[PDB]
């Protein structure tokens, strides 16, 4: 009766809150349970860069900027895809401390993909 070693995941994948999961087939982060309005995730963690040489896999975030390319160097927020209309958006991103956060603007339901875009004031900085 074997019991295998537990698979070790990239930093980005393991730093994910137990409240959420990434869905293999669909792409992106979802909620296991109800996530109420005004729930704050973060901080975004990862390498900082210039805006010069920043990729298109991701939303762009000013703090210098975040390069969210590499799972071994970022945390789970690298997986949170950028919303493309107001229908699908349920997070807003802003700077608060020395840090950047994603905050729910809707009560998010189970099996709904979390999708981010700028809070208006933050949209000014970027």
């Amino acid at each position: 009766h074997p019991i295998p070693n537990r698979p070790v995941l990239t930093r980005a994948r393991a730093s994910l809150p137990l409240v959420l999961y990434i869905d293999r087939f669909l792409g992106g982060v979802f909620s296991k349970r109800r996530i109420p309005k005004r729930t704050q995730f973060g901080p975004v963690e990862g390498p900082l860069v210039r805006g010069s040489e920043l990729k298109d896999c991701y939303i762009h975030l000013k703090v210098l900027w975040f390069e969210l390319s590499d799972e071994t160097l970022c945390n789970w927020m690298m997986f949170v895809r950028p919303a493309q209309n107001h229908l699908e958006q349920n997070l807003v991103a802003y700077q608060y401390g020395h840090h950047v956060y994603y905050t729910t603007i809707k009560n998010v339901e189970p099996k709904q993909e979390l999708k981010v875009w700028y809070a208006a004031s933050y949209a000014e900085f970027v």
